[PDB]
């Protein structure tokens, strides 16, 4: 029986590599050239890989995992018993695949037009408007328009999507899709753990929220900002107000200390998307980590195509399951924000390369959060004033607070948003939220967690969640909340391993081999062991903890309390 098991695993692995490699190809061609032809081929490739999944999934279920001795074989087989979408009857499977395809296409090709004929795409057009406009009505036009065109257009597909993905989940042993997704963490206390983590960052977020609200009151007027209420969702410099980095100019703690125009600097000295990824590649190798293969530069799409073809711009990293072909798909824009994204994506590629020799079923991060944290960890060091100056993009207490504020506008502001997304989806999946209350419950959470309000009252027909990539693309979001917490835990440990002393925010792990070694040993484990082990390998302890992030921002927290206190700010939104 045990002999049949290891043989099954071997056959599953060698056959999966081939089928998954072929699927990755068709999926890539569609993402990089949305045509009715590539669509048709992809949907056909869907059925083929589903066929393979059903064949081996059916076999795997015949094994009594409880009686399997080898833990690795036991772990792989248990995982293969989950057919995911392939568990759906043929009819439902094709409908589900088409549903997903249509939602993704609808989102990626949506445009917002003016009365003339000027239509803007999300990236970089609408994104730039949200980041640079300081006119309430212009920001509103883009904010509302995007939701009218992308959000509303997804609503017709969602209820069916929810029904089918939940059905698939039940056919695989779970109670609903949310249950299935949370299982990726293999942590029964997950919901409580995440709740405790969120609560620990509340003091910091609430103080940042009040400070920013005051600055907005200063700029947009008392008639448009309630000093004791939520902040209008279109004023944070980002379409989803998930990161507030772009309004740094409106909230700079010490304006007497001017900061260079980072974007102007990159452009001023000919930085290109390729340069950007080359710098990221250099940081990884400096740590002793792996460089991306030559093939990466030849097959990746680092720029928005200008040959008439429509593509999915939303940045992503791809593993073609042959241990050789890895690629990034990003309509890269030359600015600091995308430089961080490039590192984020390169972090995924590094993970792909580190565990490429493990059985395919175990080729994943310790948990989804780990996969998301890698690139961000390095980017933390890249973002330091001193590091940016070494790249010639930049030229002290007050400077520390200014830097910490810039970092907080990104990292701290994101905490409540990254927490909120799946709190909403989990309740949609378990049936607590019906299509009648999709939007209203989304905004109840936007208010409760982020303290934001819609600048325009929502009406029947609106489906704002659909205006956020991950929703129509069906990509879990809690991984980002986990990532933002643990990436600071990783930064703290790697900095200590690198011999750094003094304030954590001043640490730059560039070219530290000790740091790189901890990340490598952890990444090599892939999904072979419970994530707490990878956590231990990197940090010396096994739990998730907000301590590192709180320690990183401690100076800012103190500055924020003193500043908000002297202005008599009322934290929160009664
Ligand atoms: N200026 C846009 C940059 C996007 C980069 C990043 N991309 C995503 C992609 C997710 C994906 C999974 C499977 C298939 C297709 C896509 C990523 O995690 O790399 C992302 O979404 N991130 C990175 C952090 C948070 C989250 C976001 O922006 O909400
Ligand atoms: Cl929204
Ligand atoms: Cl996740
Ligand atoms: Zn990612």
């Amino acid at each position: 029986d045990e002999a049949e098991a290891s043989k099954f695993v071997e056959e599953y692995d060698r056959t999966s590599q081939v089928v998954w490699n072929e699927y990755a190809e068709a999926n890539w061609n569609y993402n990089t050239n949305i045509t009715t032809e590539t669509s048709k081929i992809l949907l056909q490739k869907n059925m083929q890989i589903a066929n393979h999944t059903l064949k081996y999934g059916t076999q795997a279920r015949k094994f009594d995992v409880n009686q399997l001795q080898n833990t690795t074989i036991k772990r792989i087989i248990k995982k293969v018993q989950d057919l995911e979408r392939a568990a759906l009857p043929a009819q439902e499977l094709e409908e589900y695949n088409k549903i997903l395809l249509d939602m993704e296409t609808t989102y990626s090709v949506a445009t917002v037009c003016h009365p003339n004929g000027s239509c803007l795409q999300l990236e970089p057009d609408l994104t730039n408007v949200m980041a640079t406009s300081r006119k309430y009505e212009d920001l509103l036009w883009a904010w509302e328009g995007w939701r009218d065109k992308a959000g509303r257009a997804i609503l017709q597909f969602y209820p069916k999507y929810v029904e089918l993905i939940n059905q698939a989940a039940r056919l695989n042993g779970y109670v609903d899709a949310g249950d299935s997704w949370r299982s990726m963490y293999e942590t029964p206390s997950l919901e409580q753990d995440l709740e405790r983590l969120f609560q620990e960052l509340q003091p910091l977020y609430l103080n940042l929220h009040a400070y920013v609200r005051r600055a907005l009151h200063r700029h947009y007027g008392a008639q448009h900002i309630n000093l004791e209420g939520p902040i209008p969702a279109h004023l944070l410099g980002n379409m989803w107000a998930q990161t507030w980095s772009n309004i740094y100019d409106l909230v700079v703690p010490f304006p007497s200390a001017p900061s260079m125009d980072t974007t102007e600097a990159m452009l001023k000295q000919g930085w290109t998307p390729r340069r950007m990824f080359k710098e990221a590649d250099d940081f990884f190798t400096s740590l002793g980590l792996l460089p991306v293969p030559p093939e990466f530069w030849n097959k990746s799409m680092l720029e928005k195509p200008t040959d008439g073809r429509e593509v999915v711009c939303h940045a992503s990293a791809w593993d073609f399951y042959n241990g050789k072909d890895f690629r990034i798909k990003q309509c890269t824009t030359v600015n600091l924000e995308d430089l961080v994204v490039a590192h984020h994506e390169m972090g995924h590629i590094q993970y792909f390369m580190q565990y490429k020799d493990l059985p395919v079923a175990l080729r994943e991060g310790a948990n989804p959060g780990f996969h998301e944290a890698i690139g961000d960890v390095l980017a933390l060091s890249v973002s330091t004033p001193k590091h940016l100056h070494s790249l010639n993009l930049l030229s002290s207490d007050e400077h520390d607070i200014n830097f910490l504020m810039k970092m907080a506008l990104d990292k701290i502001a994101f905490i409540p948003f990254s927490y909120l997304v799946d709190q909403w989806r989990w309740r949609v999946f378990d049936g607590s939220i019906t299509k009648e209350n999709y939007n209203q419950e989304w905004w109840s959470l936007r208010l409760k967690y982020q303290g934001l309000c819609p600048p325009v009252p929502r009406t029947q027909g609106d489906f704002d969640p659909g205006a956020k990539f991950h929703i129509p693309s069906s990509v879990p979001y809690i991984r980002y909340f986990v990532s933002f917490i643990i990436q600071f835990q990783f930064h703290e440990a790697l900095c200590q391993a690198a011999g750094h002393t003094g304030p954590l925010h001043k640490c730059d792990i560039y070219q530290s081999k000790e740091a790189g070694q901890r990340l490598a040993t952890a990444m090599k484990l892939g999904f072979s062991r419970p994530w707490p082990e990878a956590m231990q390998l990197i940090t010396g302890q096994p739990n998730m903890s907000a301590s590192a992030m709180l320690s990183y921002f401690k100076p800012l927290l103190d500055w924020l309390r003193t500043e908000n206190e002297l202005h008599g700010e009322k934290l929160g939104w009664p």
